[PDB]
């Protein structure tokens, strides 16, 4: 049965981790995956996370099955993070949330749901976007079409091209939006553009599917949900796949959520039962640990406060790193002007490097970046900044 | 988009948990899901598990991504549990293991793998079997056909009917076998029958897919893998989906594994890369916690020893419970003879009750069993045994 199976090609992002580790050479620098790093080059477990974990160790009485949709308080907390406390979506019971194995798993169950209980056949993903978007959707049978987004020359959001591209999307089609910290460009629509996209969307009959994997990394928790909340004010139906991998440093525990919104409770209940049916044929119920950590930290005044501070420290460190990056590049001798890096949000920056340039950096300097020229700014430290910038300049 | 979505029907097994909890009445007894219970009616976290968890709390330095296939030592330990330490499958590097979100998730990734990189179109599942088997396979596009198994009259393995049913399966078809503790019958093939099934299988060109969710609950760890090991001695290719939910009481942490076996390392490597591609489009990488617990307990002499004893205590308690069950039924006034219950293995017993009988038990006595008449023996305690047996007799 397996004699003819052809070797699958490596993930441009994940296949990078293998090379990096298999690669010897001490000075090797890893700017691939979007994993946070502190000033020392380590990606530690948050203190608030350690505290919640000890709490669980002493207060956990059983490991009994968690229920299809996971932990309730977990679901309640995510909806408030996403829509705000007052929110009518919460008051009218228009939304239902399922705990999932990461944001990747939230996207898959969303795909599985749509492809089986809906008439959707195509999903629109920005160009560029997280490579794995296509794969998740293709696996569910949906077709992936792309819309324009990045103005490479000026390094901005090419809104006209965006509108014009989406003009080809029909009613009943799914359009995927990154809530904030666009991967891999770092450029996001303003609130005006978000409202404009909301207006257009309700007229074209599109189903918005928001991917929120970096809430809190652009401006702040609440501010980062401004786009999403603008859509939710006008849409009767929307799906949101969110993650707690970055803002909670819970990468390997697979904590995410798929939030379903319908016109009213009765409908969302019906729609949700089918979603739970999609989870049951996939993994049964979700992993409790990482989610129990999130719910306990969020349900507790002191723990949440500590967490919120750790989060703003991560955001601020990245912000210092990109500024230092731009300056050291100039200081080091780079001809091109990289000031636009300072304008991007999140952990990355679209360096604007060519494929051969990223190939030489790795091969010749042990510096690891994604082929698209995406570099993880949160992986830059005051100590690796210099050899990194020298590598880059000698490749420009 | 969601206005026409029809409400999905409840899982015969999982939908039971809802009813049970939504049902008031103190004396209500739950014999539904296959979750272990101790003499007090609680399903506690194992001591060995608590010890490994404390170890992690103090020794864990990061929550950084785990890699597509999960923890290596985890994979190494499961292969030894499944095939034995000496095993040539291990020595020849013929097997590869991926850590997954439970045994359910191992079945799905197996399905996703086969349906996309193989020419399989149909999977054979015993009648009866775990209801969710059909759903997982149907979700991947494969077709589910059934083979005979249980001789309801004599309460035995109808091997002739089994052979005769499978005679309709073509070469290149997948046949699913329960490694031990057949769900829901509790009847398993002898080693002779296992070898016979192995012989037949290699001649008909079937791809064996073993579902191991109860290793250690029939006779013992090693003995329970006798069937599987007989197949592995003769087959060049096989897939095994195993779980650590019951034998480790890690239900809600989703710990399982999908083991791929091919003729040689080069082939399995090629086949495995595609499997990893199937995991990437589903959930990325697996949840670390429950798996780190399993690897730490298994890699440690003292912890493993404690775990092995906790496991044999669970097995033995169940064995005392079914014996008490049969006796109290006779003592209480049941006309029928239920001695065959004593012959079954695992947590359950196919009571042989009718749908209307299980309906009346619940509705009238608050006793919860699966419609098929499957009752969780590991949920019976010396204290609930009497009202339970009285409920049953007044329904016969
Ligand atoms: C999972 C490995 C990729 C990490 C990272 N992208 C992770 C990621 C996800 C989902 O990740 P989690 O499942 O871990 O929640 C969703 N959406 C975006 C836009 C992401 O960048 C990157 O390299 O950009
Ligand atoms: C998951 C809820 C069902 C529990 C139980 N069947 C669980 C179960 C599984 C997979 O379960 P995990 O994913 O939790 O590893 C695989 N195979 C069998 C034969 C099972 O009975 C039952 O009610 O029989």
């Amino acid at each position: 049965m397996f004699e003819n199976i052809t070797a699958a090609p490596a993930d441009p992002i994940l296949g990078l981790a293998d090379l990096f580790r298999a690669d010897e050479r001490p000075g090797k620098i890893n700017l691939g995956i979007g994993v946070y790093k502190d000033e020392t080059g380590k990606t530690p477990v948050l203190t608030s996370v350690k505290k919640a974990e000890q709490y669980l160790l002493e207060n956990e009485t059983t490991k009994n099955y968690l229920g299809i949709d996971g932990i309730p308080e977990f679901g309640r907390c995510t909806q408030e993070l996403l829509f705000g406390k007052g929110s009518a979506l919460i008051n009218d019971k228009r939304a239902r949330t399922a705990q999932t194995p990461g944001g990747t798993g939230a996207l898959r169950v969303a795909a599985d749901f749509l492809a089986k209980n809906t008439s959707v056949k195509r999903v629109w993903v920005s160009n560029p976007s997280w490579p794995n978007h296509k794969s998740v959707f293709n696996s569910a049978g949906l077709e992936v079409r792309e819309y324009a987004y990045y103005d490479a020359e000026n390094h901005t959001l090419d809104f006209d091209a965006l509108i014009n591209s989406l003009n080809e999307a029909q009613a009943g089609d799914v359009v995927l939006f990154h809530g904030c910290c666009h991967n891999p460009t770092g450029i996001d629509p303003t609130l005006e553009q978000w409202q404009t996209l909301a207006q257009l969307s309700v007229e074209k009959g599109w189903l918005p599917l928001f991917d929120f994997a970096y809430q809190g990394f652009a401006r702040g928790l609440e501010e980062d949900a401004e786009g999403l909340r603008a859509f939710a004010a006008m849409h009767k139906e929307l799906i949101v796949a969110s993650s707690y991998s970055k803002n909670f440093g819970l990468y390997n525990e697979r904590v995410g959520a798929c939030t379903l919104v319908a016109a009213d409770s009765e409908t969302v209940d019906r729609a949700f039962s089918q979603m739970k049916a999609a989870i049951r044929a996939n993994y049964s119920n979700p992993p409790a640990h990482g989610a129990s950590v999130v719910a306990t930290i969020l349900s507790n005044d002191a723990l949440r406060a500590i967490w919120e501070q750790e989060l703003t420290d991560m955001r601020q460190r990245i912000q210092r790193m990109r500024q230092l990056f731009v300056n050291t590049l100039q200081e080091k001798g780079a001809n091109r002007d990289f000031s636009f890096i300072i304008k991007q949000n999140g952990m990355f920056s679209f360096s604007g490097l060519t494929k051969e340039q990223v190939l030489r950096l790795r091969e010749e300097f042990g510096v690891y970046a994604v082929a698209s020229g995406r570099v993880n700014v949160a992986g830059m430290t005051p100590d690796n900044m210099a050899p990194l910038c020298e590598a880059i300049v000698a490749v420009l």
